[PDB]
């Protein structure tokens, strides 16, 4: 990995949760969900 991402293009939307970015809100708001616990209810060890 050498200067893989120097810095080209800015995004008006950034996921404060982790720090992601998007060109539109719909995208960010659609990703933030990943932080809002995205797992199927089913507590069991087995
Ligand atoms: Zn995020």
């Amino acid at each position: 990995g050498s200067s893989g991402s120097s810095g080209s293009g800015e995004k008006p939307f950034k996921c404060e949760e982790c720090g992601k970015r998007f060109t539109q809100n719909s995208q960010l708001h659609s990703h933030q969900r990943v932080h809002t616990g995205e797992k199927p209810s089913g507590p069991s060890s087995g």
